[PDB]
């Protein structure tokens, strides 16, 4: 019923989402011919391999939906997504009920994760994927901003709260060369904004470079 367990994916997810090339041969006790040619078949939309010497980012293409009132069928995956960053009341709170499960591995989820390879991960290796992956968990991009060096139409008269950030880029889809929009996620400003939402700078270093993966596409 399930799909295989996969040892890359389950190591790297145990290990925050993140761990130099050298680190996981260690674990996989192969050689580095034998580790590329698992990482190079799941291919860059599972495992990003960059320069940081080399490091392995984990990733999926595995989402929550988006839909407002979803009913099957569905493809995606059905979760709280304030629980998996630490911030549903739900968890803590006996009155009432969260409309959204807080069970990652539900009946309804089962499937979608065997589709993604993802059998065999616990709820926290899988939010350990998810945050940095999908780009739902991010905090809302401003759609006032039009790009760097220029006078924004927000600001006044409270300060803007949403990421003046490509929203394009961090869904893997910008198809500009130069883009007017920033691109960089590791801005002090909005690493205040990303940790208010619950993702760390470590995770969004992890979000930066599975985007710029992508842009690289
Ligand atoms: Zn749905
Ligand atoms: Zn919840
Ligand atoms: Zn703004
Ligand atoms: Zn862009």
């Amino acid at each position: 019923d399930p799909g295989v367990c996969c040892f890359i994916t389950k190591i790297l997810c145990a290990h925050g989402g993140r761990m130099t090339l050298e680190e996981l041969l260690g674990e996989i006790r192969l050689p580095e011919a034998q580790l590329y040619e698992l990482l190079e078949t799941a291919g860059p939309d599972r495992f990003v391999l960059l320069e940081t010497t080399r490091s392995v980012v984990a990733t999926t293409r595995a989402r929550v939906c988006r839909r407002k009132y979803c009913q099957r069928p569905c493809d995606s995956l059905h979760l709280c997504k304030l629980n998996l960053l630490g911030r549903c009341h739900y968890a803590q709170s006996q009155r009432n009920l969260c409309k959204y499960s807080h069970d990652v591995l539900s009946e309804q989820n089962f499937q979608i994760l065997k589709n993604h390879e993802l059998s065999g991960l616990n709820q926290e290796e899988l939010a350990c994927l998810l945050v940095q992956s999908d780009p739902f968990f991010l905090p809302e991009i401003c759609k006032s901003y039009k790009g760097e060096g220029r006078k924004q139409t927000c600001g006044q008269p409270q300060p803007c709260e949403r990421l003046h950030i490509c929203e394009h880029f961090t869904r893997g889809n910008c198809s500009y060369l130069n883009c007017l929009r920033s691109h960089n996620l590791m801005d002090r400003k909005v690493l205040t904004i990303m940790r208010e939402h619950g993702l760390s700078p470590d995770v969004v270093q992890n979000i930066q470079d599975i985007c710029n993966n992508k842009h690289a596409r």
